[PDB]
């Protein structure tokens, strides 16, 4: 359902975003740690700008360039729900939940869950582990893959198990192109 570029540099994520634009693609999503950069994803065809910060601090003053820029749509990566909660106030639509552990991952999702956050998303390799993220309060469910073969049968296993909404991240809209079929 989203297709999440993550790109090798500007140039090259602007190339896939304008493929997977001409390609047709549905909800289209960017990764940068810039505001600036991300201003460059949105003209080429991202609904969704995601921020992945270098620190905390650093990451909420580059939500609130793009609050006053009047982006569509913000999301935030982090492995705390504290620092999402925040991200939240800031104006970030979509908190993203990037754990070191499964069992830690899982416990972020619950409090967040309990704080009530707008939209909770979990990265994991593993529809095992996003069908347990989902259970915990994950609306959104984000395929981080190892390779490409792989990634594709957790799509199609998540699309089985009635996911609300599924996300891939790649480098290739060529890749991209093939999860959006597998849903």
């Amino acid at each position: 359902d989203i297709l999440i570029v993550n790109p090798d540099d500007f140039e090259k994520g602007v190339e896939e975003v304008k493929e997977l634009k001409r390609h047709g693609a549905k909800i289209i999503a960017y990764i940068s740690k810039s505001a600036e950069e991300l201003k460059k994803a949105e003209k080429a065809g991202a609904d969704i700008l995601i921020v992945n910060p270098d620190d905390f601090e650093k990451g909420v003053e580059e939500v609130k360039e793009l609050k006053r820029h009047g982006a569509k749509i913000i999301a935030y990566i982090s492995k705390s729900a504290e620092e999402l909660k925040k991200a939240e106030k800031a104006g970030a639509d979509i908190l993203i939940v990037n754990p070191d552990d499964f069992e830690k991952g899982v416990e972020e999702v619950k409090e967040l869950k309990r704080h009530g956050a707008k939209i909770i998303a979990y990265i994991s390799k593993s529809a095992e582990e996003l069908k347990k993220a989902e259970k915990a309060g994950a609306d959104i469910l984000i395929v981080n893959p190892d390779d490409f073969e792989k990634g594709v049968e957790e799509v199609k296993e998540l699309k089985r198990h009635g996911a609300k909404i599924i996300a891939y991240i790649s480098k290739s809209a060529e890749e991209l192109k093939k999860a959006e079929k597998a849903g």
